[PDB]
């Protein structure tokens, strides 16, 4: 079995900031839904091997993850807010088009991504 190599989270030619909007995704999103119980399977790259997935990476083109979206906040890798917000977005849309409703890792999605709204809803105004 084989898994792809994880999302980018270096490039020394993609553009660059640090904006309270991106400092606000790191201090107050990622860190609320990082520590949250059901962060878990949402902190690494899913391992299609380990998880027996065989499929996982023939439907989930996108794959995105909270420890890649981590890295990316941390070593500066994002231009604007919406590029982050995008990356939690399509962890979430990945998980729900991937597993069934009402499964564990469905209702764990919803539980982040209900803290994810909530924190986006406050998202600072551009310094
Ligand atoms: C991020 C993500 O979607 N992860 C997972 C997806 C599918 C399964 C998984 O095992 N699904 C059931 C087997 C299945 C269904 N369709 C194909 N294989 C387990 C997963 O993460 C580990 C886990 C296991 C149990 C609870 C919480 C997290």
């Amino acid at each position: 079995s084989m898994n792809p190599p994880p999302p980018e989270t270096s490039n020394p030619n993609k553009p660059k900031r640090q904006t309270n909007q991106l400092q606000y995704l790191l201090r107050v999103v990622l860190k609320t839904l990082w520590k949250h119980q059901f962060a878990w399977p949402f902190q690494q790259p899913v391992d299609a091997v380990k998880l027996n997935l065989p499929d996982y990476y023939k439907i989930i083109k996108t794959p995105m993850d909270m420890g890649t979206i981590k890295k990316r906040l941390e070593n500066n890798y994002y231009w604007n807010a919406q590029e982050c917000i995008q990356d939690f977005n399509t962890m979430f849309t990945n998980c729900y088009i991937y597993n069934k409703p009402g499964d564990d890792i469905v209702l764990m999605a919803e539980a982040l991504e209900k803290l994810f709204l909530q924190k986006i809803n406050e998202l600072p105004t551009e310094e």
